[PDB]
DNA sequence: CCGACCGCGCATCAGC
DNA sequence: GCTGATGCGCG
DNA sequence: GTCGG
């Protein structure tokens, strides 16, 4: 509907945090651009749309020369200057964010053939980011997520029956296609008062089963790394897996969280205001303005009823 | 007028 | 070698 | 860049 405009601010909002390396106005911009892509109207002019949470005057500015000339000079001369379109491409090699690029820019390197060139100049995690730069980018169709939630709750499964898993994210809203895969993991013998290698063990079954191909970072609570999913004899693409261990007692706090949407969150995390209670990542605790002790949760209802709220299917809660 | 705008786990580096 | 800072990716 | 205290 407002395709141009959520485009160039979408730029914009590239441009300020790769090359400017001012990551509010990244939010800035992108944020306003969220909320007009949710405008069921062709705005019509920079005021208009300055009546929007989001939008104030410069970005009702921009709205203004987009829409009367059919682009915007700010973004023109920035695409036509090789040195911040260069960096700004860079940084879609995962591993590799404004300062690198910048820095890579400034001798020499420009393109994945300069980084190929000079992979000796690159870390373990830009390494593989470059190696898989094309999968990447790609989307993760449903079904295939479905066939990777199958593998590894499957594996899981298999180092010990108390493991518990959950495939988070738009996935588990049941979008069609997802961008990543984030499992959450917990385990009996795991609290906030307690073992030695539980992330570990399931890392290693998926590895040993072929599933997990390579490791950007790992510790003790968080796994980075690359999957892909066995062919018939044309391969999968790669594609990105989290793993996350949580303790069990904030581990469907947990859920909820990774399980959004983000807006669906905001909508509910400041409405358990309303009603006395603060929610956060890890836990549910009540109000006095102090937070007094986290409650017990046993499930994501559990954090419904606390502020009395109908429980929202994953699916119903994009906002 | 002026500061907030998430803040954390891991990898790596800067400074001893 | 150690400790704290910084870069990066991510709900 | 936009907001709200």
């Amino acid at each position: 509907l407002n395709g141009g405009i959520t485009d160039m601010l979408t730029e914009l909002a590239n441009f300020e945090k790769n090359v400017s390396q001012a990551i509010h106005k990244y939010n800035a911009y992108r944020k306003a651009a969220s909320v007009i892509a949710k405008y069921p109207h062709k705005i019509k002019s920079g005021a208009e749309a300055k009546k929007l949470p989001g939008v104030g005057t410069k970005i009702a500015e921009k709205i203004d020369e987009f829409l009367a000339t059919g682009k915007l000079r700010k973004l023109e001369k920035i695409r036509q200057d090789d040195t911040s379109s260069s960096i700004n491409f860079l940084t879609r090699v995962s591993g590799i964010g404004p300062s690198a690029a910048r820095k890579f820019v400034d001798e020499g390197i420009k393109t994945l053939e300069d980084l190929r060139k000079n992979e000796d100049k690159l870390n373990h995690h830009q390494r593989i980011g470059l190696k898989y730069f094309g999968d990447f980018e790609k989307r993760i169709p449903r079904e295939e997520m479905l066939q990777m939630q199958d593998i590894v709750l499957n594996e899981v499964k298999k180092v010990d029956s108390e493991y518990i898993a959950t495939v988070c994210g738009s996935f588990r809203r049941g979008a069609e296609s997802s961008g990543d895969m984030d499992v959450l993991l917990t385990h009996p013998s795991f609290t906030s008062e307690s073992q030695p290698k539980l992330l570990h063990q399931v890392v290693e079954q998926l590895q040993k089963v072929h599933f997990i191909t390579d490791t950007l970072s790992k510790g003790e609570t968080k796994f980075m790394g690359v999957c892909q999913l066995p062919s018939k004899n044309k391969e999968y693409p790669h594609r990105r897996i989290d793993i996350r261990l949580i303790p069990k007692d904030q581990y469907y706090c947990g859920v909820l969280y990774f399980t959004g949407s983000d807006i669906f969150n905001k909508n509910m995390r400041a409405h358990a205001l309303e009603k006395g209670f603060t929610i956060n990542e890890y836990t549910i605790r009540p109000l006095g303005g102090v937070a007094g002790e986290p409650l017990p949760v046993d499930s994501e209802k559990d954090i419904f009823d606390y502020i009395q709220w109908k429980y929202r299917e994953p699916k119903d809660r994009s906002e």
